[PDB]
């Protein structure tokens, strides 16, 4: 379990911030709303790896939701082609993602899903797929991202340098784009060392979330309500 941990009690993360007044306060408050946490490896891929694992975990045993998600994933090659990606270059990454979706359907266990996400090869193929789909979704909707995020940004350069490469860190744009590309509703809780309220953001605004993440010390960990 070197990439995604076993479930732990929320208060077990006090030990990561010993004798720290603000972090203790915020973690205690978080424990009133959430029961458990899984930690992810801080290798620069932790947003993609956490969202992918936590969303597929949320589908286990839900036959209608699995059918609808599979239908969407089957169309994603067309998003990649429309943005200029070549089939022979994305094939291995698409096939790895479709495979883990079929595991959710056929096997249906937490333990089998966690083993794929802890297999460095399978897990990194899944992350690379998610990064290419993020990039495609932004490129195909460049006017949307310039209108609503930043009129001055260079969309093609941003995707080349800050989305496609492994180990590149995320901001609001990547989170919004992957949420929209796969129709995943997610809530991010923010824990920093300023003397401020524990607070959160939902993607898209106003949705009921499937996934909850904790953003703390530049890392995305998985929460359980
Ligand atoms: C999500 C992810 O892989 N984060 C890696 C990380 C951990 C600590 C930091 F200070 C940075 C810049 C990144």
């Amino acid at each position: 379990f070197n990439l995604i941990s076993e479930k732990c009690d929320i208060l077990s993360i006090l030990r990561d911030h010993p004798e720290n007044r603000i972090y203790r306060r915020k973690i205690e408050e978080l424990s009133k709303r959430f029961t458990a946490i899984r930690k992810t490896k801080g290798d620069r891929n932790c947003f993609y790896r956490a969202l992918g694992y936590s969303y597929l975990e949320s589908l286990l045993g839900k036959s209608r939701e699995i059918f609808k998600f599979k239908e969407r994933v089957l169309q994603t090659p067309n998003d990649l082609l429309a943005a200029g990606f070549e089939e022979h270059k994305f094939r291995n990454f698409f096939n790895a993602f479709y495979s883990v979706v079929e595991l959710v359907e056929k096997d249906g266990s937490v333990s089998s899903l966690l083993k794929v996400f802890n297999d460095q090869s399978a897990s990194d193929h899944i992350v690379q797929f998610l990064r290419l789909l993020t990039s495609a979704f932004i490129r195909n909707r460049a006017d949307f991202f310039r209108h609503f995020i930043d009129e001055e940004m260079d969309i093609k350069d941003f995707c080349t340098h800050e989305v496609e490469p492994m180990a590149t860190e995320c901001d609001h744009i990547q989170i919004t784009a992957l949420s929209q590309a796969l129709s995943i509703a997610l809530q991010v809780e923010y824990v920093d060392e300023m003397d401020t309220a524990l607070n959160h953001h939902v993607f898209p605004e106003a949705a009921t979330p499937s996934v909850y993440l904790l953003y703390k010390t530049s890392h995305y960990n998985i929460l359980y309500a």
